[PDB]
């Protein structure tokens, strides 16, 4: 019959049967997938650095290339992205599961004198992952496949919903977020990207982050943004600058100056274009052809622009469950120094129904159940009037003094009627073809924010309806009611029973008699942001083990680096999967120890310099991201899991109001009366004018905006809403119904 081995055979992939402009467009078509117009771009040219960025000229002399590549060439073409999957049928060998690991597991489970399926299983699961599973960016059909599922999701079995066609309003919304996602204010949003470098006559830079390693992005597609910095800022200064002349302008009289805007808009399309990378992941063999999950790589302008808005805002609000009362929040939570003990505790406590949320993930303990909750892929549910929504949120609690708005209305009318048609329900390119992208794409500057969101809605409708069990008919219906998509991912009955079961069946480890341990301590598997729950007699507290399944499915596929230091890189490897739960499982901590140590011993008998490679190791491995700024070393021993563990009181809250402690509860039941406060003050109705009136009547929207403050002492919201809205009918600046700045603009985009 058969053949059964101990060691898999090499996987051959299949052949990818959608590799092939022709037979793509084929497939999307056939699923009625949208194929856009495709639009051309003007060619690369090189130019003068000095004479487009005149005032950073300081900075090359005392840096960055001389020249700058633009977008301004006579002779236009249309881009092309061609991403490589790795492993193929052609070249299968890209990725190896880890047999070095599972061997050496082997290797030590026969050398136990007896016994123990303990043990075993960890064999057992080790090989299941090598062999279930597959490392590497999946198939072009994997990735069309993946685009007609979210097609799905937001135009089929429950299609997305503009929540202010509920009863939703940017202020309600708001008011939601003060308690999900509480913020601080961050330099005021007025200037162009390159008057965010200034020099005292030291230099202080007010820039966001990006990683220099990325991809570019149209139009530099084959490049990297640490190879397009000077341009991504030159980009985004001409755009802003051509934005504002055109706001300064206004509407020509008679609506002269309405193709001046479709113009610019249509010419700068491809800021609302991404590339559809392939994301690299441990996925199922099986579905090699029909699972590949995609990253909508934005511009890199329309990703500077964006995140100007919201990373200083957000890169300074640490706000969470662990430091305010109330907050479901678990934004920059960390389950070391305390944190994960802090959580459980909140858990155990008698109070039920309670929430948590992260993004996407909404934690529910009810009736002494866990419940971890997905929203089927956030992205795809996303509409723009959900963006608009967090824009007004970041703006008028983030860049906003009491009420005075610490912004133009060049970047209001960006935030509000130009980055959500950039970017959401907007297009992407794959090989050579323009199509749709359903909903947000999965790579941009606001998912967290819009996913939260879209996660704070199903809460603020679960309160709305007496908060029932997760596992019930009447919480499914909140999926018909918001027309977003989530299920249940996992439960554990008895929470608090097993919770405090782990004290009592703690067994002897690294943590508990700091000892290598014989056996496995029990967990209980919460996933919460990827950790488990178990205790730890030494310190008398629980801490972190990263999730089982996580863990298995890692240390069976490692990823790539993509002379001396690949054994290097292994210490790195072996270390980090004992760092972040390795430790707490008998064979796959000596295992990993083993090799790691046969892999530094290689080392220093070479006297290659590993303390300088490790120096900064949180970028060398998959899990830094959990170790950033702490300063540790990888070695795992007992005193350094207590020291990475030894509790430390959070920091203090940063908010730009005062705080809020009623729980998510209380501002639910007082919004359903749809009678609230304007707690966004002026910034609030100025960006009401500005989404409600036609794009270049901005500075006229604002005007009439500040003529409603100024004729009182905001109070009662509704009322606040109707009166501007008579106002900017009377001024004739209001837009007609279906054809709002955002639509206006989101069509200018696939003109062409």
């Amino acid at each position: 019959d058969v053949e059964e081995l101990l060691i898999p055979k090499v996987w051959v992939p299949p052949e990818d049967p959608l590799a092939s402009p022709s037979r793509l467009a084929k497939f999307l078509r056939e699923n009625g997938y949208k194929v856009l117009q495709p639009r051309s771009l003007p060619e690369n040219e090189e130019y003068e650095t000095d004479q487009i960025l005149p005032d950073l000229a300081w900075m090359r002399q005392i840096v960055l290339k001389p020249t700058l590549s633009l977008p301004i060439g006579d002779q236009e073409y249309f881009p092309k992205y061609y991403p490589t999957h790795r492993p193929s049928k052609e070249k299968p060998n890209a990725y190896p599961p880890d047999i070095a690991l599972l061997k050496q597991m082997i290797y030590l489970f026969l050398q136990v004198p007896e016994a123990n399926e303990g043990l075993k299983d960890e064999v057992t699961l080790l090989t299941q992952n090598i062999r279930d599973k597959a490392y590497g960016s999946g198939t072009y059909m994997g990735q069309a496949n993946r685009l007609v599922a979210m097609k799905e999701v937001a135009t089929g079995r429950n299609p997305n919903k503009d929540p202010l066609k509920l009863g939703y309003t940017f202020e309600s919304i708001a008011q939601l977020l003060d308690i999900t996602l509480p913020v601080g204010p961050p330099v005021p949003l007025t200037r162009v990207p390159s008057r965010m470098l200034v020099l005292t006559g030291e230099v202080e830079d007010y820039l966001p982050k990006i990683n220099l390693k990325s991809s570019s992005g149209l139009p530099y597609v084959g490049r990297t943004k640490g190879e397009t910095i000077g341009e991504m800022i030159a980009i985004s200064n001409q755009f802003l600058r051509e934005l504002s002349t055109l706001l300064k302008q206004g509407a020509g009289t008679k609506g002269s100056n309405k193709k001046k805007l479709l113009s610019m808009l249509s010419d700068y399309w491809y800021l609302s274009c991404g590339l559809l990378f392939p994301k690299a992941e441990r996925y199922d063999k099986s579905t090699w052809l029909t699972k590949t999950r995609n990253i909508w790589s934005a511009p890199s302008p329309t990703h500077l622009m964006i995140s100007m808005i919201t990373w200083p805002v957000m890169s300074n609000s640490p706000n969470n469950v662990l430091n305010i009362e109330g907050c479901p929040s678990l934004y920059k939570f960390n389950p070391f120094r305390g944190g994960l003990n802090r959580i459980v505790e909140w858990i155990l406590a008698p109070e039920e129904p309670k929430a948590l949320v992260y993004a996407d993930n909404i934690y529910i303990v009810h009736s002494n159940t866990w419940y971890s909750i997905d929203l089927e892929k956030g992205e795809a549910n996303c509409t723009r009037q959900h963006m608009q929504a967090a824009m007004y949120y970041i703006l008028t609690r983030g860049w906003s003094d009491n009420g005075d708005p610490m912004f133009n209305q060049t970047w209001a009318t960006f935030a509000m009627n130009i980055a959500p048609a950039l970017v959401v329900d907007s297009s992407c390119l794959i090989m050579n073809l323009q199509i749709k992208t359903y909903g947000q794409g999965s790579g941009n500057a606001a998912t967290f924010i819009n996913n939260h969101l879209l996660s704070t809605l199903v809460l603020d409708q679960w309160n709305l309806m007496r908060q029932p069990r997760p596992d019930s008919e009447e919480f499914k219906s909140i999926e018909d009611k918001l027309g977003i998509n989530f299920k249940i991912e996992r439960s554990i009955d008895d929470i608090r029973g097993k919770l405090r079961q782990l004290v009592l069946l703690a067994q002897p480890g690294y943590l508990s008699g700091g000892v290598e341990p014989e056996q496995s301590s029990p967990t209980v598997e919460l996933d919460l942001l990827g950790w488990s729950a178990t205790y730890s007699k030494d310190l008398g507290i629980y801490v972190p083990v990263l999730d089982k399944e996580r863990l298995f499915c890692s240390a069976a596929y490692p990823k790539g680096v993509e002379v001396g230091i690949e054994q290097a890189y292994k210490v790195v490897r072996y270390e980090a999967l004992r760092l972040v739960g390795g430790w707490n499982y008998p064979l796959l901590n000596k295992a990993c120890k083993n090799n790691a140590g046969a892999a530094r011993r290689h080392l220093e008998a070479k006297g290659f310099p590993l303390d300088e490679f490790l120096a900064e190791w949180s970028e060398l491995s998959e899990f830094g991201e959990a170790f950033e700024g702490f300063n540790i070393k990888l070695t795992v021993t007992s005193e350094s899991l207590a020291e990475l563990n030894k509790p430390v009181p959070p920091k203090p809250p940063n908010v730009n109001r005062p705080v809020n402690t009623g729980g998510l509860k209380a501002v639910s039941n007082a919004l359903k009366t749809g009678r609230y406060r304007n707690e966004a003050g002026l910034s609030g109705l100025v960006l009401l004018a500005t989404a409600r009136s036609r794009l270049q009547d901005a500075v006229k929207a604002k005007a009439e905006a500040e003529k409603l403050h100024k004729s009182k002492p905001d109070a009662d919201w509704f009322e606040r809403s109707e009166t501007l809205s008579d106002l900017l009918e009377k001024a004739d600046i209001a837009s007609k119904v279906a054809h709002s700045a955002l639509v206006e603009t989101s069509d200018a985009l696939e003109a062409v």
